[PDB]
């Protein structure tokens, strides 16, 4: 059984459009999406399809790049830090559910380095 996926809209949450959030979509997310290791992270973890019945027993704050992409497109975030926190939650969940040296962890490690390279400098 899968939980409902994270929300991508919420009417009582205030929205903002900023240069940094536009760059997080155009540059950060859309470039990481194309990496050879992006595919496990492009959609919420489907525990039924992937046969991970313990995934949501361990991961209580799921996050993925599909959700982040919709949140950016739907102007869900207030600021860049809120979006950056969702990328960090996605990487940390991968480390928590797995073990050092696992293939999925090697993938998340490489994507996290690319992510940090791209958010080291943001637009004004
Ligand atoms: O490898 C476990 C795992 N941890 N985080 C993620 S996102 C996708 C997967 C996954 C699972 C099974 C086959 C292929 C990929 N995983």
């Amino acid at each position: 059984m899968n939980p409902p996926p994270p929300e991508t809209s919420n009417p009582n949450k205030p929205k903002r459009q900023t240069n940094q959030l536009q760059y997080l979509l155009r540059v950060v997310l859309k470039t990481l999406w194309k990496h050879q290791f992006a595919w496990p992270f492009q959609q919420p973890v489907d525990a039924v399809k992937l046969n991970l019945p313990d995934y949501y027993k361990i991961i209580k704050t799921p996050m993925d790049m599909g959700t982040i992409k919709k949140r950016l497109e739907n102007n869900y975030y207030w600021n860049a830090q809120e979006c950056i926190q969702d990328f960090n939650t996605m990487f940390t969940n991968c480390y928590i559910y797995n073990k050092p040296g696992d293939d999925i962890v090697l993938m998340a490690e490489a994507l996290e380095k690319l992510f940090l390279q791209k958010i080291n400098e943001l637009p004004t």
